[PDB]
């Protein structure tokens, strides 16, 4: 499958990477729409992420879940790498939420459910996910979320997203993925991430301390599903089928909890 730019007519710039652009992009013999996510070399190189990049998209590859962004293929060129992506029509949540500027406990729920699920299934796969930001969480044409970084491993920055054994310098593990969607659940429910704070170091403190509160319009279940998720100790964090079958979860989502 050696793919070459020549096989793609480029349409718009669907946003900005700090590694390079991505355009949405339509494969010339099969008038198949994606994306193309343009990277350049020299900047893999001068920051050493080029080998991340390929450990990364190896594991990619390998996932087919309705709740993972796929990879379709790569290519490059002298100057310049290609991923070829799964085209999602309706942009990041984290644009929806600058627009919406806070969610309903049944979008909420329903983000959380399909999060959990296809973590779920990574974590079948010995495939944990780092951080997960709304930057990178991705809508299809149905406006079912898809993960769409490939921030993954077998085995900053802002500091939001991050739990406290992997600020702390610690070891870390599946349960990092657990601590991300008590952060997304605040996040989505609020409009910010519980340890915003105006400094990298203040949010170093926040998180290290694990000290948010919530605002009077969270309610129980929510907070409940909240504090249970973001615990220090990994260990004490639930488990992904708990957060399915949580009573918030079930009672607010409109997605079934897919395990199986
Ligand atoms: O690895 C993910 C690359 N990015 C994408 N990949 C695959 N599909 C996509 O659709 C988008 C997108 C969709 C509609 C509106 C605007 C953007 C984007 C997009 C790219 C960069 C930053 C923000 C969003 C995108």
């Amino acid at each position: 499958r050696q793919w070459a730019l020549e096989d793609f007519e480029i349409g718009r710039p669907l946003g900005k990477g700090k590694f390079g652009n991505v355009y949405l992009a339509r494969e010339k013999q099969s008038k198949f729409i994606l994306a193309l996510k343009v990277l350049f070399k020299a900047q893999l190189e001068k920051a050493g992420v080029e080998h991340q990049l390929r450990r990364e998209v190896e594991i990619q590859s390998h996932l087919r879940h309705p709740n993972i962004l796929r990879l379709y293929g790569y290519f490059h060129d002298a100057t310049r790498v290609y991923l070829i992506l799964e085209y999602a029509p309706l942009g990041t949540v984290y644009r929806e939420l600058q627009k919406l500027s806070k969610f309903d406990e049944q979008r909420t729920a329903t983000y959380i459910t399909e999060l959990a699920n296809a973590l779920s299934y990574c974590h079948s796969k010995r495939v944990i996910h780092r951080d997960i930001k709304p930057e990178n969480l991705l809508l299809g044409s149905a406006g079912e979320l898809k993960i769409a970084d490939f921030g993954w491993s077998v085995h900053c920055g802002t500091l939001d997203y991050l739990p406290p054994e992997m600020i702390e310098g610690r070891m870390h593990d599946e349960k990092v993925d657990l601590w991300s969607l008590g952060v997304l659940c605040y996040e989505f429910l609020v409009g910010k991430p519980p340890f915003e704070a105006n400094t990298y170091q203040e949010t170093y403190k926040r998180i290290s301390r694990v000290e948010f509160t919530f605002p009077d319009f969270v309610t129980e279940g929510a907070r409940d599903l909240i504090s249970r998720l973001l615990k220090h100790n990994p260990s004490q964090r639930p488990m992904l089928r708990e957060v399915l079958e949580h009573p918030w979860i079930t009672a607010n989502s409109s997605k079934p909890s897919n395990c199986q």
